[PDB]
């Protein structure tokens, strides 16, 4: 998504992502590990809880 952004608009970086691809919302434990702090990209592709995609090379 971004580079830096744990001040609400980590949210739209987020969502550009999840769907197995990813979360969808009802299953928490994502935007936490973005709001440990300096919130990321591609370490966004593991926040909100992804697996394969652009994090992975």
């Amino acid at each position: 998504g971004p580079e830096t952004l744990c001040g609400a608009e980590l949210v739209d970086a987020l969502q550009f992502v999840c769907g197995d691809r990813g979360f969808y919302f009802n299953k928490p434990g994502i935007v936490d590990e973005c709001c440990f702090r300096s919130c990321d990209l591609r370490r966004l592709e593991m926040y909100c809880a992804p697996l394969k995609p652009a994090k992975s090379a």
